[PDB]
Formats: structure tokens, sequence, C-alpha cells
């Protein structure tokens, strides 16, 4: 050992790495400061390890410990060194791992010591793997520290390469550390700086178009009025222009304005300015006269080109240049000189409206080519192309009209105002002219969607909010977005489908968009920012403004990059588009609630009648803000049809204060809504629109005055619906307590009966008033102990069953900025300390009492700790350590700060701190923090515990037990839920899985409920109720646990303490009715039980007599809570802590966060995994949104399985299809015959028949058959054994066209005599022995007489289609009488060739007919070797039975295929184990029944290189429907019934026809090719069993009535039939769990598990078993008590020899014995009455060991052997005790044997002792 100079920064002082150090005997010297070169430290030290130290040591410490200074990095080194290197790994995508290195004089490049490479998830976030790394570097140093410390690791160099970061090289990524892998590198893809992105650009416009010019010259391109320009006239023309211009004076990056109308001057003007150098101003001739003066004088522009008409509007300002003089126009028509360069300025466009005259906006060439170059090609725009020119040309909409499409070829169209308003006459022109491309404004474009055009093949549109897509049109809907301080837009999107906010899309080219928060920081996907924008659309800026130039275009503090404040939020989508979500500035304040007013236009334009729609948020004098609804309708709209319209999907706030009905919405000059142009309402004197009812009376203006200090909200109506206007749980409670101080009593449940002013009146009528019906809370005397309270006494007790466990630890956490003093916060927490007895009591024990005693002052543990943001989670974990109940205070602080920020953790006991203490304790917390001062406590938690103790002695509380006592008697209902295995005790191991509702849903979700007299968490616990139902397969009723505030006494709602209880639910989902049916069902049964919520957990526990199981939660498994909104700003930043614990199976709160709801799903590691709460929270997330969609419909049609899971199971099970030959079994029989005539078909005993024998006899019965009346589908029955007939007569029954019926001909009359009737056959192909046996049926033929047969030997014709019966099969299933199965061809076929592709019967094959031809099983046998022209091996009749025979048969004529059913392969493997003979078998494959778990390995063992395989089918599935191959080394926990073979598909559903999810079970159901016609002259049954689902879409399914459930695999697992289950209290249980401990007991070798209903009905656990042993129930119950818990633990145990198998071979449940019978059991103890019996209980249990022996105990039970007896005999011998060893077989108790025991009488008389002589 050594000492150990430990140096950290940001981690702890007590880390993993330290006290490991601690336990191999090391000094560990920490020091977290700088060391220096000469220190006390670096004295007597061995080693130096290092970890997060913040710090570089001098280069002496390097040097002088050179070889000893060990640094535990968490990056695989050379890869992401420096600081932050965890995130650095993810960004930069670098290798992962962790590095336990040595240190240089560099950042740490030093010789690697030891390296392990770590695995990060897509779908970990950030934070996760921080953690995962920082364990990885931890034990590695814990598995390597001895082989470093001995020298046992030679250091080798670091290999080439890596990256080096540095501090605050992440500040720019800051937000991204809850951001998931997989969507931390989707935000660098999109939002990185790209390495070449395009080339740049070279070209000016100009340019561009004179280029175009000589491409497509004589092709139109400016069409206004009746004339028209081409390409090479408008060129020239401009160039005529441009060399005027050029030579008055136009240098580049002038300004020439231009005065004009939309003409073809117009365009001539734009592109002479340009061809001559300048820049063109464009300038409205509409415009003020000031206007215009000022853009002239703002731009210095010295030339104006006008015409005569508008020449007087500049007031003599410039060079006129009248467009109409012909001198303005010079002679030279070529192309101009360039003396333009990309960077020179194109336009200035002024823009306006608000703050500032008018800001002239520049853009460049660049800017322009940029976006004409992405225009082009993203819309096809060719020169069949016709565009509109619509927007003014004073604005870049016009840039976009003009310049975009002359580079195409395209032709424009000049617009005159006469159809620039006239949206009717516009379509006209487009759909005459052929227009097919062109940009309108939203508000036009909205307006043109219910115009019919069938001329535009794109219509773009954009400036406002886009909300309608219905278009009478064939034309693609495009939204786009752009400031015009960019080029146009930036963003583009296609409208493909309905949205509630329209996308502006994705970036354009050469242009990237960037959402950052106010410290201009990247914020993760989803979150919402300030939009800013990166490209070549960025401009120069303004004219003559650099102070908002500089303002609004900036250049990044990180990046580098110069970026343009758009003043607009949004934010990122995961498929990489961006969705616009208001102005950062129009966020308003309504009813205290921050809203964006444009999220109620869409649900108003929603309506059938509104067309166009916006909402504003204007203000009154005093201060309040309003929205104001403008809309456009044909008529105005009532103000209620309007409220009650928005009532459906938005919250009361959200819902405009007044309507304003308008017929057409103003628009300014530029396209966009005029907003200051709408008409502002007159009734703005705090009006409260018209559902508003003045009180009448001095109750109802006492009721309002109430409402409104309660919800707050001011001049309550008597209309006004209390739910519908923030009303919440407790602001009913609130209501109430504010009613007992005016002397009126509410109860809880009447305010949902009368939720409005009106009838709160008339209920309060009758109510009497001033009473002081309210009593307030005596507060206690001082005392040395105080009374506990029942929640006290109970989480006392919950701490004592392990005094080490922190699962009742309260753990919070709160981000605080570097600002803030530490011990500031640590004064208002030692303050809050005295401030609440709570924080200062310490509970004990006094006897078997538990009570509290009050401290009158505390010390708190306040731990400064200095960490990093990957250090935080291990810091705070280190602090979670259990309390003890009897120190005070129960709470320990800290602060952790980083280099950004400081982080208040607390942690507390439930005893103290629950839902409303946390709330009190942020409220006051924050006013410390504040400086605030604090009113001093009044009550006190220890009075409360009086007032509550003594209301359990009232009679209210006696009321309160009978309803539980009453409502939780009787059978409760049973909650399985698709976990794993439960483990044998229960565990608290957990992990927690979040969903967010967003905003919009969340609105409904409240809306619907108060809409309904329902709350929140009504409806919340209605949901949670179906989803549970449908995982409980579909239940009828449900029990889940609640958590109540349980804050009786109104004084006790400002305390710190537990205060709440959990309450039982028993609700019922009925699956038939809808769902508001439900909702209402849900409240009937919550509202009774929070009626008596005040009767502690343990007493209903108490009451309904629950019994203790050891698996599972008392009562409830599954809890449910949720809180409301916080209170404070505190309280929303505070952010509750998990440690691992999970108290229950699963448990759900909800939160209601960011005016959405945060869903924890807290759920048992043990039960469920990652994957399984993935897939459940995508379930309830699935219910949610169908239910609130799906008010009216059934709970029965809302689904649960997800569609993606729906496609797993889809390609994992039934994409099965295969294309199969659809020739006849029938024909390959002559085909083969014809090509291999001698080669061997058949075999019987030791007689052989060939393929043309066979073939020739098959055709004489078969042209026997045919004039015999067989046609095709019709039915001839067979009676015959075991034989070389039996199958000439299957093949010529197909080959003259009926189908063969098998009949067992050793079956009683009386089963014959059914058949006979039910097919309705004529024919009875029979043997000899069996001829009269049919009793001249009808026709009867002999197989065996040659008159029966005929001399043709020719193939007889084909009569038969794929579709014609083969084969019928009858049933004889159990509860009912036989039923025909009637199997085709086709389906027969497939299966056949599904067999031979997974087990091939070749040539050189054989089969082995075994299986009795009444089962289908034989089928596979009898047409299984027909494929691959094999051969099969007929074993003699009744020779199944014989092993040996079997065996025999395999080895002899090398047969390579067999079937086998279980419990008749167990006899066959039985005799191969002291067998050796070769073996040529391949496949050993099995079906009829469950194949035994142990059985697998037997085979395997007795038969090497066979293949075992697992197979299932019912009948009606012709022969087989799934597979599974099992392999040597496995061990399944059952026995997989496997997938579907080729062209087959099973489904598994539920009871209202749905499919089921993964490891949910239902009821398996067959479909596919194979699939049985139905069953014979039985229509009635064929519809019930072969029903048409829309799985199959119209196509029927098979229901089999087996109980079935998909494994994660995709293979089927067999639960047995839907009826006869077992069930446990409703929990269910598996009998082949019970059937392990049987096969676990050596000398059992095989029994069964089943039951059987007494004579009153219940049905008792009977086990059926067979051994060489003989038990006792006694000893059978302790034998399965090792794992198998009581609640399975199951009774009588008869024992059998044999078990009732029938004629399948599976055991007959009937057949079994059903009154038990032979069932051993034990006695009772012991009483040795007379010494004998003492003397024999003495001398057995020294002979048996058995200390203690009972005069009624079994000798042979207590180890009695042959040789035991001998013993106890010689004892009783040597003192005089005769004992037969033959009577101890006869009486093997020690009192039947005492009787018999004689003594040894020696008499001992002596001879005469009195002798003489
Ligand atoms: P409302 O039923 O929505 O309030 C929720 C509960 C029942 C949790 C609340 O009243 C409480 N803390 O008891």
């Amino acid at each position: 050992m050594g000492r150990i100079l430990f140096l950290t920064t940001f981690m702890s002082k007590g880390n993993k790495v330290v006290r490991y150090l601690e336990s191999l005997h090391h000094e560990v010297v920490i020091c977290q400061e700088k060391v220096h070169a000469q220190s006390a430290n670096l004295q007597e030290i061995d080693w130096i390890v290092s970890y997060a130290y913040g710090y570089i040591l001098d280069k002496e410490i390097v040097s002088r410990f050179r070889g000893r200074i060990i640094n535990l990095h968490p990056s695989l080194l050379p890869w992401n060194k420096g600081r932050d290197p965890v995130f650095w790994s993810v960004w930069d995508e670098t290798p992962k791992g962790v590095t336990i290195h040595l240190i240089d004089e560099h950042v740490d490049t030093g010789d690697i010591l030891v390296q392990e490479e770590i695995a990060f998830a897509d779908e970990d976030t950030l934070l996760d793997c921080y953690n995962k790394a920082n364990q990885a570097i931890e034990e590695l140093f814990i598995r390597e520290w001895e082989n470093i410390v001995h020298g046992r690791i030679a250091p080798y160099r670091q290999t080439a390469g890596g990256t080096l970061h540095f501090k605050a090289d992440r500040d720019f990524y800051k937000n991204l550390n809850m951001t998931t892998v997989r969507e931390l590198l989707a935000l660098k893809r999109l939002c990185a700086e790209p390495k070449r992105g395009e080339k740049p650009i070279d070209k000016t416009f100009h340019q561009l178009f004179e280029q175009q010019v000589e491409m497509t010259p004589d092709h139109v391109a400016v069409v206004d009025r009746g004339q028209s320009l081409t390409y090479k006239q408008l060129n020239e023309r401009a160039n005529q222009l441009a060399h005027h211009l050029r030579g008055k004076g136009v240098k580049p990056d002038d300004q020439v304005a231009i005065m004009l109308d939309k003409s073809l001057d117009m365009i001539v003007s734009i592109l002479a300015v340009m061809k001559a150098g300048g820049a063109y101003v464009p300038i409205d001739p509409d415009y003020p006269g000031e206007r215009i003066a000022y853009m002239l004088a703002d731009s210095s522009a010295a030339i104006l080109l006008t015409n005569a008409l508008h020449e007087e509007k500049a007031n003599g300002a410039c060079d006129i240049i009248d467009v109409h003089d012909p001198d303005s126009y010079s002679e030279n028509t070529n192309n101009l000189p360039h003396v333009n360069r990309p960077d020179d300025l194109v336009y200035v466009m002024y823009t306006s409206g608000s703050t500032g005259l008018a800001k002239g906006v520049m853009i460049e060439h660049h800017n322009l080519v940029n976006f004409c170059e992405w225009y082009r090609p993203y819309f096809g725009v060719t020169p069949a192309d016709k565009a509109l020119v619509y927007s003014s040309f004073s604005f870049d909409g016009s840039a976009l009209d003009i310049f975009t499409h002359l580079l195409a070829g395209a032709a424009l169209h000049i617009v005159p105002s006469e159809r620039k308003y006239d949206l009717d006459a516009l379509n006209d022109y487009c759909n005459q002219e052929g227009i097919t491309i062109s940009y309108l404004p939203t508000g036009a474009a909205e307006q043109f969607m219910q115009m019919d055009n069938q001329s535009f093949r794109v219509v773009i549109t954009g400036g406002d909010v886009l909300k309608k897509i219905e278009r009478n049109g064939t034309y693609k809907l495009y939204n786009g977005y752009g400031p015009t301080e960019c080029t146009i837009m930036v963003t583009m999107f296609e409208v493909d489908k309905p949205y509630a906010n329209i996308p502006i899309g994705k970036p354009i080219d050469r242009t990237r968009i960037l959402i950052l928060d106010e410290a201009l920081a990247l914020q993760p996907i989803g979150v919402a920012g300030e939009l800013f924008i990166v490209g070549e659309g960025l401009g120069r800026g303004y004219l003559n403004r650099p102070e908002l130039t500089a303002e609004k275009f900036i250049v990044h503090p990180q990046t580098g990059e110069r970026m343009y404040r758009t003043g607009d939020r949004a934010r990122f989508l995961p498929d990489g588009n961006i969705e616009f979500l208001g102005r950062l500035d129009n966020l308003v304040k309504i009813r205290g609630y921050r809203i964006e007013p444009g999220e109620i236009e869409p649900f108003l334009m929603n309506h059938p009648l509104i067309e166009l729609t916006t909402v504003l948020a204007k203000e009154q004098a005093d201060g309040r803000k309003y929205l104001v609804g403008y809309y456009v309708a044909p008529e105005e709209i009532p103000h209620g049809e309007l409220r009650e319209w928005l009532g459906n999907d938005l919250p009361d706030y959200m819902i405009p204060t007044y309507f304003v009905h308008m017929k057409a919405f103003p628009l300014t000059a530029n396209g966009k809504v005029d907003r200051r142009a709408l008409p502002d309402v007159q009734a703005d004197a705090e009006l409260l629109g018209e559902d508003y009812v003045a009180p009448t009376d001095e109750l109802e203006q006492q009721l309002a005055q109430v409402w409104s200090h309660v919800l707050g909200i001011p001049q309550m109506g008597i209309d006004d619906h209390f739910l519908e206007r923030g009303g919440d749980s407790i602001k009913v409670m609130q209501l109430i307590h504010q009613l007992k101080n005016i002397g009126l009593s509410l109860r809880y449940d009447q305010l949902f009966t009368h939720p409005t002013i009106r009838q709160l009146k008339r209920l309060l009528t009758e109510q009497k008033q001033v009473n002081g019906l309210l009593e307030p809370l005596r507060e206690l005397d001082e005392q040395a102990e105080y009374e506990t309270s029942a929640v006290e006494k109970r989480m006392y007790i919950i701490q004592q069953q392990d005094v080490e466990s922190i699962a009742y630890n309260v753990v919070y956490t709160i981000n605080f900025p570097l600002t803030v003093d530490t011990e500031q916060i640590r004064v208002a927490l030692e303050q809050l300390v005295l401030r609440h007895e709570g924080l200062r009591s310490t509970y004990h024990m006094r006897g078997d009492e538990i009570v509290k005693r009050i401290v009158p002052r505390a010390e708190l543990s306040f731990v400064r700790q200095t960490g990093e943001e990957e250090s935080v989670q291990s810091l705070l974990a280190e602090q979670i350590k259990p309390f003890d109940l009897a120190k005070a205070p129960l709470l320990r602080a800290g602060v952790i700060e980083t280099a950004d920020k400081k982080v208040l953790w607390f942690d507390s006991h439930h005893i103290l701190l629950d839902g409303l203490s946390k709330s009190i304790l942020a409220r006051e917390l924050q006013a410390l923090l504040g400086q605030q001062v604090l009113s001093p406590v009044e009550k006190t938690y220890k009075s409360f515990a009086r007032w509550q103790n003594e209301w359990f002695a009232s009679d209210e509380y006696e009321q309160q037990i009978a309803y539980w006592k009453t409502l939780l008697q009787g059978e409760l209902p049973a909650v399985q839920l698709p976990t794993k295995k439960r483990p044998p005790q229960l565990t608290f191991d957990g992990a927690i899985q979040m969903y967010r509702v967003n905003p919009e849903i969340t609105r409904k979700l409240k809306a619907t409920a108060a809409k309904h007299d329902l709350t929140l968490y009504m409806l919340m616990l209605t949901i949670v109720s179906i989803w549970l139902s449908k995982m409980n397969s579909d239940s009828n009723q449900v029990i889940l646990g609640t958590v109540t505030d349980g804050r009786q006494h109104p004084d006790t709602r400002e305390l710190l303490g537990m205060f709440v209880n959990t309450l039982p639910l028993l609700l019922s989902i009925d699956h038939e009715e809808s769902f508001l049916h439900n909702l209402q069902q849900v409240k009937a049964k919550l509202l009774p039980a929070l009626q008596n919520q005040y009767v502690p957990f343990d007493k209903i526990l108490e009451a309904a007599r629950v019994k203790r199981e050891g698996n599972r939660h008392p009562l409830f498994d599954v809890m449910f809570m949720m809180q409301g909104a916080p209170e404070t700003e505190l309280e929303s930043n505070m952010h509750h802590i998990n440690a691992g614990i999970s108290k229950f199976d699963l448990t759900l709160e909800v939160l209601e966060r960011e005016n959405g709801l945060n869903i924890v799903f807290e759920y048992n590691t043990h039960l469920f995994d990652e994957g399984m709460i993935l897939r459940m929270v995508a379930q309830f997330e699935h219910l949610l949104l169908q239910a609130v969609h799906g008010l009216d419909q059934q709970v029965k049609r809302f689904e649960l399985v997800t569609e993606d899971e729906k496609r797993d199971l889809f390609l994992r099970v039934n994409d099965t299809a295969k294309a199969y030959p659809n020739k006849l079994i029938m024909s390959m029989l002559e085909d083969w015959a014809a090509a291999t005539p001698d080669k061997t078909a058949l075999v019987f005993r030791e007689q052989r028949v060939t393929y043309r024998e066979l073939n020739e006899r098959v055709n004489q019965l078969a042209h026997t058959l045919r004039e015999k009346g067989v046609q095709p589908d019709d039915l001839v029955m067979l009676m015959a054994e075991r034989s070389v007939e039996m199958m000439v007569a299957i093949f010529a029954v197909l080959k003259a066209g009926g189908a063969y019926l098998p009949i067992d001909p050793h079956s009683p009359a009386e089963r014959i005599a059914y058949i006979f009737a039910d097919s309705g056959a004529k024919l009875v192909l029979a043997q000899s022995p069996f001829v009269e046996k049919a009793s001249m049926a009808e026709v009867v033929l002999d197989l065996n007489s040659a008159s029966s047969y005929a001399a043709d030997t020719s193939n007889p014709p084909l009569v038969n289609q794929p579709g014609d019966l083969v084969y019928v099969m009858y049933t004889s299933g159990s509860t009912g009488k036989p039923k025909g199965v009637m199997i085709e061809h086709g389906a027969l076929l497939n299966v056949l060739h599904g067999m031979q592709d997974e087990y091939p019967l070749l040539q050189d094959d054989a089969f082995l007919l075994k299986t009795t031809y009444i089962f289908d099983i034989s089928v596979a046998e009898i047409f299984g070797w027909v494929p691959g022209r094999g051969k099969l091996v007929i074993l003699e009749p009744e020779a199944e039975k014989n092993p040996k025979a079997i065996w025999q048969a395999v080895v002899g004529a090398g047969i390579t295929h067999i079937n086998f059913v279980p419990s008749m392969l167990i006899p066959f493997v039985e005799y191969l184990e002291g067998r050796t003979e070769a073996n040529r078998l391949r496949y050993i494959l099995a079906c009829g029944e469950a194949m035994p778990d142990e059985l697998v390995p037997k085979v395997y063992e007795v038969l090497p290189e066979v293949k075992l395989e697992n197979i299932y089918g019912p009948t009606e599935a012709t022969i087989y429907a799934s597979r599974y191959s099992l392999a040597k080394g496995s061990q399944e926990s059952p026995v997989p019934i496997g997938k579907p073979l080729p062209n087959y598909r099973m489904y598994i559903i539920n009871r209202h026809g749905q499919l089921q999810p993964i490891g949910v079970p239902g009821e398996l159901c067959i479909a596919g090719a194979s699939l049985a016609r139905g069953y014979l002259n039985n229509p009635a049954l064929t519809e019930e069993k072969f029903t048409p689902h829309p799985l199959e879409k119209g196509e029927r399914i098979y229901r089999t009535g087996d109980l079935a459930r998909y494994r994660e695999d995709g293979n089927i697992e067999y639960l047995g039939r839907m009826d006869h289950q077992v069930k446990i209290r409703g929990y269910r249980i598996e009998l082949d769990e019970i059937r392990s401990k049987l096969i676990q007991e050596e000398t059992i070798q095989d029994a069964v598990v089943v039951a059987r209903n007494d004579q009153n009905g219940q049905a008792y656990l009977c086990a059926y078993l067979l051994s060489e042993q003989e038990w006792t129930v006694g000893q059978l119950r302790e034998l399965l008590r090792r794992e198998l818990p009581e609640y399975m633990i199951p009774a009588h145990f008869v024992l059998l020899k044999q078990f009732p198998l029938t004629a399948n071979g599976k055991l007959d449940r009937k057949a079994l014995p059903e009154p038990d019978g032979s069932v051993k059991a034990e006695a009772e103890y012991a009483a040795p009455r007379t010494e004998l019996e003492a003397t024999l209980a003495h001398i057995w249990g020294e002979v048996l060991g058995i200390e203690r022996i009972g005069i009624r105990d079994n000798f042979f039970e207590l180890g009695g052997d042959s040789i035991k007896g001998l013993q106890i005999a010689s004892r009783l011998q040597r003192i005089n005790w005769t004992m037969v060893i033959n009577h101890l077989f006869l009486y093997p108790t020690i009192e039947q044997i005492a009787p018999f025991v004689t003594s040894e009488q020696v008499v001992i008389e002596a001879a005469a002792e009195n002798l003489y002589f």
C-alpha cells in the first residue's frame, strides 16, 4: 500500500474511485485546488490519481512523479482530448470509449495504460451518455488498478490522430443536453456550415438574361394588353434605354428611380437600369407626394424613369427621362459592355408600416441570381410556362414574378388593377391564357382557391399565415417564407396534406436557417427560438441606416457568420422543416396566460361559413388586453355560435372577447392584411360580450364575488360555467371553504350538478345562513411527546421494514443562475427549518405507539460542491442517503456549482414533504430569496393529528368505512398487465419514461371535460382505465390506485406535512358504449370514493380483508396520480428526481407544465424493460388522440396496437406468400410413375410396390369408381386398416374425381351411422372384414375382392379442379358431435409444397405411415412422399404403440421423415437410449399436443443429427399451420408453436376483434390459402368459425378457439383452449409452471396438472402424477414450496401409473380421475401411550434417524427400508420384544404394530432354589 494524492475539481470528494482505493487500504489524500511544486500534499506520495482536475500541474510535478501520475479521461484517446469529451465524441462522430493514461506536459497526450470502448445508443440523451461514460472510467479503474500499481501493464503510446477541444467551445450547444443522439446529429447535418456547399455565384442578372435571350430569342417574353414582346425585342429595347442611361452618368451601385405603372415599359425600364449598371428604385405612382419625395431624396436618385402622366409627382426633383420620348432610346441595340459585379446592388425596395418612416432595403445581384437559379429547377419552369406579374413592382413579390420566369424562357403577363382585385375575372384570364405558375399573397390566394381553375400547375403563396388548403383546382400549393432583407424567400414548403400549422419549409440553395435563443445559442429540435438566416440571400442592409443594419445583420460571436435577426419565433420539426410560431413581440397576456393570437385563427376558419379570419389583441386605457376575432363570411354569425365552435378545441381565454363580421379584409398596398384598418370594437369598456347575465339578487352577487376571488375573473355572470373558466378540483374546495365563512354548506359533488351561479343559488336557497359549520383547529398545548397521524404511522412502518431504504426519499433540483448567492439560499432554508415544526420533528416509538417530538432548533446539512454538466447527476446521487426518522431535520440540501449554473438540490422524506408542502416550500423560498417578509405560521401539524384521530371515533368515520367494506367485498378484478416474469419477492427497482402532451391537445382535453361537467382528472382517469382494460384483454372492470390531497381541515392548506391518502378505484369500462358514456361512469364511481376519502389506506385494506401476496402489491398494482399547475415560478423550475425506484409495478403522474401535460411512466424494471414501456407509451398516446377526437365513438372501436406494431407483426409473421405449382397430387403420381415406373413407391411388411404397379392398380379401381357414379366433390367412405389397399383406395378416389372420407373400421355402429347420415355418401370402399360393417348402407365394394376392380390399367382422365374436395376429415371434438371438415385440393397442395420446402423428402428418402388415417396428420404421410418422388413405408397395424417396430422401420427402410405426437415420442426415446443402431432419420415432426420442455434434450441425446420440429395446425387449416425449429442447446420456457407456413397467416385477436400486441393474449385465428371450405352440412357452424375480417379485407379467418400470445421473436406461444381456462382470483396461472417441479423431481418421471369443479362448483387444482414412489400431500406440498407460491399451490394429488390417452395420443382431461381417489396424505403427530410404543418410538428414532416419531407415522415414509426393519427387530429382541419384520409392511405404524410385538418372557422362576443333599 501507499499514499495517493487524488486530484479532482469537478467530481466528488468521496467518489466510487476514492473509496475503492480506501478499501484496498490506501491513504487517499484529496486536493481539489491548484497544487504547488513544493507543497505538503506532494511529500511522501507514491501515486497521483486525477479525475476531472481543472488545473494544470507544474512541469516539475509531472517529471518528479513521471510514471506515477494517472488520469481518468472518459474518452477514447487520442480522440476528444481536453474539455467536454463525451459531447464532442457524439457531435464530431468520433470513436467512443474511456482511457486511463499517464500525464505529460500537454492535454491528454500521455501513454495509454488501459482503454475500453463504450457504446452510445441513438435514443440515448446526452445526459445518458454522460453517466454511461463516467461509470465506464470508474469501472475500468476498479478493474485495473491492481494491475497498474504492480507494474503488470506496459504503457503504449497514443495512436495517430484525434481531436482536441477546450472550454467555452460548447457555449453554442448548451441547450442540447436532453436531446437524443440521433436528433443531435440530425440538427448537425441540418445546421452545420457545409464543407464546399455550392459553386460561388459569378454572374449578374442581366448577364444571365442576355444568355437566355440567345437561347429563346423569338419566344414571347412579356404580354401586356394584347401586344407582346419577345425576348430579343425586350432585350434590344432595354439595351437602347441603357445606352442612354449610361451616357447620362449611370455608374455601378447608383440608384435610378422608376415611377411607372404595370406595363411593357416597366419591364424595359427595369432591365435598362441594370444594363446601364445601376439599381432600380420602384416607386408606386399612387403613393402620397411626400412618400415619393422621401424615396427620391433617401435614394439620392438623379434620374427618374416615368412618363408624362406621373411626371409632376416629382415636383422637379430629378432628371425626368420619359419612357415614351423616342430620344430617350438610342439607336444602339447591342448588349452594353458589362461594368457590374455580383456584389453590386440590383434594386432597392422600401419597407415600412411600423417603426420609422421607411427603410430602404438593398439587394445585390448574387442575392437575386441565387434565388432565380433555385426557382427554375425547383418548380421545373420551362419556356412553355406562363407567369403572372401580380404584385406591385415596389416589392419582392414582383421580383419573383418577373426575374425568376425570365431566366427560364417563360412568358410574363401584366395584370391591370381591373383583375388584380376581381379574382373571378383573374381566374377567367388565367384559364383563357394558360397561366401555369405564379405567386399570390396569402390573402389573395385563399380567396383564389374557391375559383375553378384549370390552367395553374403550381401556385406559390406567402407573406401571411396560410391556413386554407382546399382548392377548386389541380395545381400544387406551395407555402414560402422570407423577409425583404433577404431575397424574396428563404424557405419553401409543398402543402401536401392538412396541417394545424403549415410548415414554412426547408432552406433553399445556399441558405441555412438557425433557431437560436436570447444568448444566440443553438436551440434543440422542437424548442422554439428566434429564426436566423445565413446564406446568399442576405443583402447589404438598409439605406442610410447603419445602426439598424448592425442590429439585424449581425455576425455571430462564435460561428463567425453574418446572420439576419428575423424577430420571428420558429422551431425545427423532426422531418427537417421549419414552422412559423409567430412574432417575438406579438405574445400577449389574456386572463394571466401568455398566448399567441395566431393559434386561434385556424380553428375559426375551419367554420363552414368563414373563409378569412384574423385575430388581434387590442387593449384599453386600464392596461388589460382583449382578443378580437375578425372573420369574412357571407353573413354575420351569431356570437354564441363562434363561442361554441371554438369551445370545442380551445380554452376560454383563447376565445376572443368580441367578434367582428367583415365582407372583405382590407389589404395594404403590399399584399398583406391591413391590421390597423380593421374596425375597432365599439363596446371597448371592459364589456363582457353578451353571455354575461348580471347578478339579480344579493346571493348571486355574493356567489359572484366568491367566484371572482377563487377564479380571478372580474364581474362573473350567473351563467358562467365553473369548470369552463379555470375551475379545478382545488378551486372547487376553495369555493366550498369560501362559502363556509359565509355560512352556506356546499358538497363537492353538488358543484358538478350546479356548475353555474344561477343553479348554485337555487341550491343554497333552502340552505341555512350564518351557522359556523366550520370549527377552528384547536392548537395543542405544550407536551413532551405529541400524537402522530395515521399517514405518519404508515410512513414510519414503511421505513422500518428496511431502515436503509431510500424508496420514500423526495429529491428535487432547481437550476439557479451563477449570480445567486449560495449562502443566501442556505440562510433562507435555515429560516424554513424554524418556520415549520415538520422540519424539526422527530418520530420515535413509545412501546407500541409511534409519537412525534418537536425540537427547538436543528442544523441543516448544506453541502457545497463543484461539478461539471456530466457529473451533476453522480454528485447528487452520492447524496441520497437513508433517513433516520428519529433525527431532525428530515431534509438535506446543497448546491452544485458548475461553469454555467448553480444546481440547488434538497432531499426530504415523504413523512414531511408531499405535493402541497412542495408548493409552499417553493413560494416561501422564492419570497425569502426575494427578501420578502413572510407572515408567521398560525397552525401546526401536531394539532391536526389530534383532531383527525378524534374524528376516527365519530359516526361519520364508521359510515365511510362501511363504504369501503362493501365497495371492496366479493371477488375484486385482476389487472394482468403484459409484464415480464414476476419475481417471487416484491422488487422496488424502477425507471421512468416521459410523454409530453402538446398545448393544443391539452386545451382540447380540458375544454372537452368542462363541456361535459368533468375535470381533467376525470377525463384522464377514464383514458387510463380504458388503456388498462384493453391491456387486460378488454376487461369490463378495472382496479387502480390514486392519491388525494388529504387536507381534511381547511386550516391545514398552509402547513408542511404528510397529508396525502391512497384510495382504491374500482372502475368499469363499457366497450359497447361511447367514450362520453364511460366518462360519466368513471365520475359516478369517483365521487362516492372522494366522499369517503378520509379513511386511511391500511384501514381500507383491513375492512376489505385483503390477502397479502408476495408477487403483487396489495389491492392494486398500478397507480395514477395528477398534480395541478405550479403556483410560483420556482415550482415550475423544480425537477423531481427518481433514484431508480418504482413503488408500484407502474405509476402514472400527470403534471401540468408549460401549458401542456408531462405524463410520467414510473415502472418496475424487473417487470418492464426500455422497449416494453416505449410500446405502452405510444399506445396511451394512441388511445388519447382517438378518444379526444372520438367522444361518441364506441370504446371497442379504439385500437390499442399501433400501426408500426402492425407492420412489424406482418413482416416477422405473416409475410409468407410464395408461388406453388397447381398440379394436383393424383397427377404427380401418374407423372412420376410414367418417368420412373420401376422405382419403389410403397413398402408394406417385407413386400414392395413400384410406381407402375401402384398407379395401374389405382387406375383399375378408379375406372371402377368412375362408372359407379363418382363426380367432382362426391364423397366415398373408407373402412380399411393400414395396408396397400388403403393407399390404392385413397388415390383411386382422387383419380375418379371424388373425396375420400376416412372411417375407423373398428368404430362403434353408433358413430358410423352418424357419419353415414351427415355425409350423405353412398359408396363405402371397405376391406373384406368390414364389408358388412357398412350394413349395406348403399353400394359397398370390397377392396380385397378382385370383382370390385377393373381391367383397364390406363390413367383415368383428369376431372378435378384445384377448388374441388380432396378429403373430408371428421373432428369428433370436445363438447360436440363429429363435424366434417372439408379440405380442397389447392389447400392440401399448399401445405405439401410448404412442408417440402422446409423438410424436403427427396427420391432417396422415405416416410413412415404410423398415424391413424382418421387424423389429418396421417394425410401428410399419405401424400408427403409424392412431391419428391420418394417412398412410403406402411407400418403394420397397431405397431404405432411399439417403439421396437417403429425403430426397426427407421433403420431397415432408411426412413428420414417421421411424425410423432408427444407422449408417444417419450416412449420412443426411452427405447433408443440403450440403443446404437444406425439411422438415416433427419426430421422428427411433432404435432398434436404441447411438447414438454424436457423432451427436447431427451430427443437430441438419443438421436443426434436429427432435427426436432414442433408443428401446430387445426384440422380446419388442412393439416398444419405453424412450425418451430428446436435446437440442441436450447431451453424454451414453453414450446412456441412458431410462425405460419408459406401462404399462411395467423392473427391473435381480442374479444372485440382487434389485433393484440406482443405479450397480450388472445384468440388464435388462421387465414390464407390452405383454409377449409367449411363444415359439411353445417352452414351455421361455418359462419361462426369461418368469419370475414378486416385483417383479411373481407376474406375469411378461422377462429381456432385457442388462446395464444405473440412473442418478441415473432413465434406464437400456445396458451390452451379459450374455454377450460384456470384463473387465480382473475390473475390466471399457467399449469406448465406447476408441471416444472414434477419434472425437477427426478423420481417423478411425468405428471399433468389441470382442474375439476367440485360438487358445489368451485374447481380444485387436481394434479395427476405417476412415479415409482408413494408420497403424501405434505411431502408434495413442501416439494412445491421451493419457488412455487402458495396461490399456485395445488391440493389433491391422485397417484396414477399411466396417462388416460385417447386415439390421438393426448390425455383425455375428462378420462382423468374426476373424484381424486388415490391421494396420499399424512396423519397426525404422536402419543406414545404405553412404554412399549415409547420403546418403539425410541428404536425407530435411532434406526430411521427421525428425532421425533409418532405412533401414527408410516414406517416407509420416514425412510423405511428392508434393512431398517431387521435393525429395529434386533434391538427389540435384545430387550425381549419379539417383532416380525413382515408385520411392519402390514402395520407400518407404531400403534398398528404395538399389539403384535410380544415379549420373550424368560420366567426366571429358576429350578427350585430350595435344594438338598
Ligand atoms: P381534481 O379531481 O382534478 O383534483 C385532482 C386530485 C383528486 C388529485 C386533487 O383533488 C387532490 N390533490 O386530491
